[PDB]
Protein backbone atom coordinates (compact mmCIF):
# COMPACT_ATOMS: atom_id res chain seq x y z
CA UNK A 1 0.00 0.00 0.00
CA UNK A 2 1.23 3.30 -0.60
CA UNK A 3 2.30 5.94 1.63
CA UNK A 4 -1.08 8.34 1.32
CA UNK A 5 -3.44 4.91 1.22
CA UNK A 6 -1.34 4.43 4.73
CA UNK A 7 -2.04 8.36 5.82
CA UNK A 8 -5.64 6.76 4.12
CA UNK A 9 -6.37 4.31 6.81
CA UNK A 10 -5.05 6.12 9.94
CA UNK A 11 -7.85 8.50 9.36
CA UNK A 12 -10.57 6.49 8.69
CA UNK A 13 -9.43 4.28 12.23
CA UNK A 14 -8.76 7.32 14.04
CA UNK A 15 -12.44 8.69 12.58
CA UNK A 16 -14.05 5.45 13.29
CA UNK A 17 -12.95 5.02 17.02
CA UNK A 18 -14.33 8.50 17.40
CA UNK A 19 -17.63 7.65 16.00
CA UNK A 20 -17.88 4.34 18.53
CA UNK A 21 -16.61 5.89 21.89
CA UNK A 22 -18.81 4.84 24.65
CA UNK A 23 -17.42 7.37 27.08
CA UNK A 24 -16.51 10.61 25.31
CA UNK A 25 -13.15 11.78 27.09
CA UNK A 26 -13.31 15.55 28.10
CA UNK A 27 -16.45 13.85 30.30
CA UNK A 28 -14.20 11.75 31.95
CA UNK A 29 -11.79 14.71 32.78
CA UNK A 30 -14.06 16.78 34.08
CA UNK A 31 -15.74 14.05 36.55
CA UNK A 32 -12.18 12.88 38.13
CA UNK A 33 -13.60 15.74 41.16
CA UNK A 34 -16.81 13.61 41.16
CA UNK A 35 -15.91 10.80 43.84
CA UNK A 36 -17.80 8.17 45.74
CA UNK A 37 -18.75 9.00 49.03
CA UNK A 38 -17.82 6.30 51.42
CA UNK A 39 -21.06 5.72 52.05
CA UNK A 40 -21.55 5.74 48.36
CA UNK A 41 -18.63 2.79 48.36
CA UNK A 42 -20.25 1.17 51.24
CA UNK A 43 -23.26 0.69 49.55
CA UNK A 44 -21.32 -0.89 46.92
CA UNK A 45 -19.53 -3.21 49.28
CA UNK A 46 -23.07 -4.52 51.14
CA UNK A 47 -24.32 -5.49 47.85
CA UNK A 48 -24.67 -9.07 47.49
CA UNK A 49 -22.52 -11.15 45.38
CA UNK A 50 -24.69 -12.29 42.57
CA UNK A 51 -26.21 -8.80 42.69
CA UNK A 52 -22.74 -6.85 41.88
CA UNK A 53 -21.95 -9.20 39.40
CA UNK A 54 -24.92 -8.86 37.32
CA UNK A 55 -24.41 -5.09 37.56
CA UNK A 56 -20.62 -5.18 36.21
CA UNK A 57 -21.85 -7.88 33.92
CA UNK A 58 -24.10 -5.52 31.72
CA UNK A 59 -21.93 -2.40 31.99
CA UNK A 60 -19.32 -5.00 30.34
CA UNK A 61 -21.39 -5.92 27.65
CA UNK A 62 -22.62 -2.14 26.91
CA UNK A 63 -19.31 -1.58 26.48
CA UNK A 64 -18.35 -4.94 24.37
CA UNK A 65 -21.44 -3.64 22.07
CA UNK A 66 -19.47 -0.75 21.45
CA UNK A 67 -16.55 -2.36 20.58
CA UNK A 68 -18.28 -4.86 17.69
CA UNK A 69 -19.41 -1.13 16.46
CA UNK A 70 -16.01 -0.38 16.37
CA UNK A 71 -15.28 -3.68 14.53
CA UNK A 72 -18.22 -3.03 12.07
CA UNK A 73 -16.70 0.28 10.90
CA UNK A 74 -13.17 -1.09 10.73
CA UNK A 75 -11.43 -1.18 7.01
CA UNK A 76 -10.92 -5.38 6.26
CA UNK A 77 -13.43 -6.40 8.84
CA UNK A 78 -16.76 -6.63 7.31
CA UNK A 79 -14.37 -7.67 4.37
CA UNK A 80 -13.74 -10.98 6.23
CA UNK A 81 -15.65 -13.97 6.27
CA UNK A 82 -18.13 -14.31 9.36
CA UNK A 83 -16.52 -17.18 10.94
CA UNK A 84 -13.28 -14.85 11.89
CA UNK A 85 -15.42 -11.98 12.14
CA UNK A 86 -16.90 -14.16 15.32
CA UNK A 87 -13.46 -15.69 16.05
CA UNK A 88 -12.24 -12.07 16.24
CA UNK A 89 -14.34 -10.48 18.39
CA UNK A 90 -14.79 -13.79 20.50
CA UNK A 91 -11.55 -13.49 21.49
CA UNK A 92 -10.71 -9.73 21.23
CA UNK A 93 -13.76 -8.20 22.20
CA UNK A 94 -13.43 -7.66 26.05
CA UNK A 95 -9.23 -7.14 25.10
CA UNK A 96 -10.56 -4.05 23.49
CA UNK A 97 -12.68 -3.05 26.68
CA UNK A 98 -9.61 -3.58 28.90
CA UNK A 99 -7.58 -1.20 26.98
CA UNK A 100 -10.46 1.86 26.34
CA UNK A 101 -11.21 1.28 30.40
CA UNK A 102 -7.37 3.16 30.80
CA UNK A 103 -8.69 6.60 29.69
CA UNK A 104 -11.95 5.87 32.23
CA UNK A 105 -9.20 5.36 35.01
CA UNK A 106 -7.67 7.80 37.39
CA UNK A 107 -3.62 7.26 37.73
CA UNK A 108 -3.02 9.93 39.85
CA UNK A 109 -5.91 8.75 42.85
CA UNK A 110 -5.77 4.74 41.36
CA UNK A 111 -9.94 5.20 40.97
CA UNK A 112 -11.70 4.53 37.93
CA UNK A 113 -14.97 5.88 36.19
CA UNK A 114 -18.43 3.49 37.75
CA UNK A 115 -21.38 4.85 37.22
CA UNK A 116 -20.88 8.63 37.27
CA UNK A 117 -18.74 8.57 39.54
CA UNK A 118 -14.87 7.65 40.35
CA UNK A 119 -13.84 4.76 42.86
CA UNK A 120 -10.95 2.57 43.60
CA UNK A 121 -10.56 -1.00 43.91
CA UNK A 122 -13.01 -1.19 47.00
CA UNK A 123 -15.78 -0.32 45.20
CA UNK A 124 -16.01 -3.88 43.91
CA UNK A 125 -15.17 -6.04 46.91
CA UNK A 126 -18.91 -7.64 47.09
CA UNK A 127 -17.35 -9.08 43.78
CA UNK A 128 -15.45 -11.69 46.01
CA UNK A 129 -12.74 -11.12 42.91
CA UNK A 130 -9.45 -9.11 44.50
CA UNK A 131 -6.75 -10.78 42.17
CA UNK A 132 -8.67 -10.08 39.21
CA UNK A 133 -9.76 -6.57 39.82
CA UNK A 134 -6.26 -6.13 40.71
CA UNK A 135 -5.11 -7.06 37.26
CA UNK A 136 -6.70 -4.62 35.88
CA UNK A 137 -6.28 -1.92 38.12
CA UNK A 138 -3.01 -2.31 37.21
CA UNK A 139 -3.08 -3.14 34.00
CA UNK A 140 -4.96 0.40 33.57
CA UNK A 141 -2.04 1.80 35.68
CA UNK A 142 0.70 1.06 33.22
CA UNK A 143 -1.22 2.02 29.88
CA UNK A 144 -2.09 5.61 31.62
CA UNK A 145 1.76 6.27 32.07
CA UNK A 146 2.03 5.66 28.43
CA UNK A 147 -0.55 8.77 28.08
CA UNK A 148 -1.97 7.44 24.78
CA UNK A 149 -3.73 9.99 22.79
CA UNK A 150 -7.05 9.29 21.17
CA UNK A 151 -5.71 8.43 17.69
CA UNK A 152 -3.50 6.29 19.21
CA UNK A 153 -6.03 4.14 21.09
CA UNK A 154 -7.46 4.38 17.97
CA UNK A 155 -4.71 2.24 15.89
CA UNK A 156 -3.77 0.31 19.23
CA UNK A 157 -7.15 -1.09 19.86
CA UNK A 158 -7.50 -1.78 16.00
CA UNK A 159 -4.63 -4.13 16.19
CA UNK A 160 -5.55 -5.69 19.25
CA UNK A 161 -8.85 -6.69 17.33
CA UNK A 162 -7.27 -7.54 13.89
CA UNK A 163 -5.01 -10.44 14.90
CA UNK A 164 -4.01 -13.78 13.15
CA UNK A 165 -2.46 -15.53 15.59
CA UNK A 166 -6.43 -16.27 16.75
CA UNK A 167 -7.15 -19.71 16.86
CA UNK A 168 -9.79 -20.83 14.94
CA UNK A 169 -9.11 -18.47 12.22
CA UNK A 170 -10.61 -19.80 8.41
CA UNK A 171 -8.69 -17.60 6.24
CA UNK A 172 -5.77 -16.66 8.22
CA UNK A 173 -4.06 -15.42 5.58
CA UNK A 174 -6.53 -12.43 5.19
CA UNK A 175 -5.99 -11.23 8.85
CA UNK A 176 -2.04 -11.30 8.47
CA UNK A 177 -2.63 -8.80 5.45
CA UNK A 178 -5.50 -6.62 7.61
CA UNK A 179 -3.10 -6.73 10.30
CA UNK A 180 0.29 -5.96 8.49
CA UNK A 181 -1.61 -2.64 7.24
CA UNK A 182 -2.98 -1.70 10.36
CA UNK A 183 0.56 -2.04 12.09
CA UNK A 184 1.77 -0.16 9.15
CA UNK A 185 -0.26 2.39 9.70
CA UNK A 186 -0.11 2.46 13.44
CA UNK A 187 4.04 2.53 12.87
CA UNK A 188 3.66 5.96 10.48
CA UNK A 189 1.26 7.73 12.60
CA UNK A 190 4.10 6.92 15.65
CA UNK A 191 6.82 8.52 13.29
CA UNK A 192 5.14 11.37 11.76
CA UNK A 193 4.16 12.36 15.80
CA UNK A 194 7.07 11.87 17.17
CA UNK A 195 5.79 8.46 19.78
CA UNK A 196 8.19 5.71 18.30
CA UNK A 197 9.35 5.46 22.10
CA UNK A 198 5.88 4.03 22.94
CA UNK A 199 6.58 0.91 21.02
CA UNK A 200 9.17 -0.42 24.08
CA UNK A 201 6.77 0.59 26.08
CA UNK A 202 3.79 -1.32 24.73
CA UNK A 203 2.43 -4.39 27.60
CA UNK A 204 3.52 -7.79 25.86
CA UNK A 205 1.14 -9.01 23.65
CA UNK A 206 0.72 -11.85 26.16
CA UNK A 207 -0.35 -9.36 29.28
CA UNK A 208 -3.85 -9.03 27.10
CA UNK A 209 -4.62 -12.33 26.58
CA UNK A 210 -3.69 -13.83 30.42
CA UNK A 211 -5.96 -10.90 31.42
CA UNK A 212 -8.79 -12.40 29.50
CA UNK A 213 -7.83 -15.82 30.95
CA UNK A 214 -7.74 -14.11 34.54
CA UNK A 215 -11.03 -12.87 33.33
CA UNK A 216 -13.22 -15.37 31.66
CA UNK A 217 -11.85 -18.28 33.80
CA UNK A 218 -13.18 -16.82 36.96
CA UNK A 219 -16.62 -16.37 35.59
CA UNK A 220 -17.67 -19.86 35.15
CA UNK A 221 -16.27 -20.44 38.54
CA UNK A 222 -19.34 -17.83 39.37
CA UNK A 223 -21.36 -19.76 36.94
CA UNK A 224 -20.64 -23.26 37.99
CA UNK A 225 -21.69 -22.42 41.90
CA UNK A 226 -24.47 -19.70 40.48
CA UNK A 227 -25.66 -20.98 37.15
CA UNK A 228 -29.34 -20.09 37.74
CA UNK A 229 -28.63 -16.44 38.25
CA UNK A 230 -26.51 -16.15 35.00
CA UNK A 231 -29.26 -17.92 32.63
CA UNK A 232 -31.74 -15.86 34.41
CA UNK A 233 -30.49 -12.62 35.02
CA UNK A 234 -26.97 -12.39 33.25
CA UNK A 235 -27.55 -10.72 29.48
CA UNK A 236 -27.41 -12.74 26.35
CA UNK A 237 -24.47 -11.16 24.69
CA UNK A 238 -22.36 -11.59 27.79
CA UNK A 239 -23.30 -15.66 27.94
CA UNK A 240 -22.07 -16.24 24.08
CA UNK A 241 -18.55 -14.64 24.75
CA UNK A 242 -17.92 -16.29 28.06
CA UNK A 243 -20.05 -19.29 29.02
CA UNK A 244 -20.32 -22.95 28.35
CA UNK A 245 -24.05 -23.85 27.20
CA UNK A 246 -24.88 -19.71 26.26
CA UNK A 247 -23.68 -20.30 22.49
CA UNK A 248 -27.49 -21.47 21.77
CA UNK A 249 -28.56 -18.23 21.32
CA UNK A 250 -27.44 -15.96 18.31
CA UNK A 251 -26.51 -12.66 19.31
CA UNK A 252 -23.50 -11.38 17.17
CA UNK A 253 -24.18 -12.86 14.12
CA UNK A 254 -26.94 -10.36 14.05
CA UNK A 255 -25.24 -7.19 15.12
CA UNK A 256 -22.62 -8.07 12.31
CA UNK A 257 -25.93 -7.79 9.95
CA UNK A 258 -28.24 -4.46 11.42
CA UNK A 259 -25.93 -1.89 10.01
O1 LIG B 1 -16.77 -5.70 35.74
C1 LIG B 1 -16.18 -6.57 35.20
N1 LIG B 1 -15.50 -6.38 33.93
C2 LIG B 1 -15.51 -5.11 33.20
C3 LIG B 1 -14.52 -4.82 32.25
C4 LIG B 1 -14.56 -3.61 31.56
C5 LIG B 1 -15.60 -2.68 31.78
C6 LIG B 1 -16.58 -2.98 32.70
C7 LIG B 1 -16.54 -4.19 33.40
N2 LIG B 1 -17.56 -1.84 32.79
S1 LIG B 1 -17.90 -1.10 34.31
O2 LIG B 1 -18.60 0.38 34.06
O3 LIG B 1 -18.85 -2.05 35.26
C8 LIG B 1 -16.30 -0.93 35.15
C9 LIG B 1 -15.67 0.30 35.21
C10 LIG B 1 -14.45 0.40 35.86
C11 LIG B 1 -13.86 -0.71 36.44
C12 LIG B 1 -14.50 -1.93 36.38
C13 LIG B 1 -13.87 -3.17 37.02
F1 LIG B 1 -13.19 -3.86 36.05
F2 LIG B 1 -13.01 -2.80 38.01
F3 LIG B 1 -14.85 -3.97 37.53
C14 LIG B 1 -15.72 -2.04 35.74
C15 LIG B 1 -17.34 -1.06 31.57
C16 LIG B 1 -15.90 -1.32 31.19
C17 LIG B 1 -16.15 -7.92 35.93
C18 LIG B 1 -17.17 -8.84 35.73
F4 LIG B 1 -18.18 -8.55 34.87
C19 LIG B 1 -17.15 -10.05 36.40
C20 LIG B 1 -16.12 -10.34 37.28
C21 LIG B 1 -15.11 -9.42 37.48
C22 LIG B 1 -15.13 -8.21 36.81
CL1 LIG B 1 -13.84 -7.01 37.06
Amino acid sequence: ASLTEIEHLVQSVCKSYRETCQLRLEDLLRQRSNIFSREEVTGYQRKSMWEMWERCAHHLTEAIQYVVEFAKRLSGFMELCQNDQIVLLKAGAMEVVLVRMCRAYNADNRTVFFEGKYGGMELFRALGCSELISSIFDFSHSLSALHFSEDEIALYTALVLINAHRPGLQEKRKVEQLQYNLELAFHHHLCKTHRQSILAKLPPKGKLRSLCSQHVERLQIFQHLHPIVVQAAFPPLYKELFSGGGEKHKILHRLLQDS
